[PDB]
């Protein structure tokens, strides 16, 4: 199974230093789907204030983060988040015109729970800003990925997942 | 003289990848003081939206960023900013009780224009959040430093420098 130490090995690939205490604060998400290396996300929250947040994400090789959106909370538009690939490769899919031939697909057994198909390919240095309240999902290439998130305040509990099988306590 | 390529060499020390286009967007600040390697700052802005901002800062060995504060703009408290050392060492001085014996001092010829003395020493992985509208300055150790800034929206032009000799067009 996935461990926090294994996630930290990817931070180290990217040259990103966490203290021992911080490694213990890494979050492992499997979304209750029982297939963590295929569908899951791992992250470390640097900071989350009433105005801004940053996280360092790790995806293992071929791992997919399932489709979700960040809805308005407290009268704003929803979380806007900027994703910057630090290591590896990530295929990000966002609302927009469907890419006719995508480079990767979500897991076949869950595919009906993915609805957006506009492809953004990110290698290290690549960056993209996902607009508030828009559906998105992403999958790492065969070396995995480390991705920085820079955003407005995060409230994971309000995130809305396309797959109805994914519950609030899963985020 | 300092060049953008030289600044990028420090990003590379920290494992941080910028594209060629991004290297060209690095900002070099000397604050009009004519001693860039002693008093100055270099940075790359990843993103700056109406809600959040992130920058990657470089300080050369022994270089000091002069004292300033981020005042309220638009009815909020002022920019709150989280500083995380990625490489090297930085000595950060913030409002608070004066550290009786600091590890470093600002340039002797400008020292009267530094007024806060509460010392925070950061090595890689170290992080500190500078509260809104509070004076702060910082200086790298003998290997220099790379420091990530994560903050609310940045508006450099409204920053207030303690040294009256530093002008608006210098930031
Ligand atoms: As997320
Ligand atoms: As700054
Ligand atoms: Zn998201
Ligand atoms: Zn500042």
């Amino acid at each position: 199974g996935i461990t926090k130490e294994e996630v930290n090995s990817y931070y180290q690939k990217a040259g990103i230093v966490l203290t021992d205490e911080e490694v213990d604060q890494i979050q492992l998400m499997d979304y209750g789907l029982g297939k963590e290396r295929k569908v899951g996300l791992q992250l470390f929250v640097y900071v989350n204030t009433d105005r801004y947040c940053s996280k360092e994400l790790v995806l293992f090789p071929g791992q997919t983060c399932p489709e979700h959106r960040h809805p308005p909370v407290d009268g704003q538009e929803g979380k806007q988040e900027t994703f910057r690939c630090r290591y590896g490769k990530v295929y990000l899919y966002v609302e927009g015109e469907k890419t006719p031939l995508p480079k990767v697909l979500p897991p076949q057994e869950d595919r009906e729970h993915y609805t957006v198909w506009h492809e953004i390919e990110l290698e290290p240095g690549g960056q993209y800003t996902i607009p508030p309240n828009t559906k998105h999902w992403f999958q790492a290439g065969e070396e995995g990925a480390v991705v920085t998130e820079m955003s407005s305040t995060s409230t994971d509990k309000h995130d809305i997942f396309t797959d109805p099988r994914i519950l609030e306590h899963h985020h």
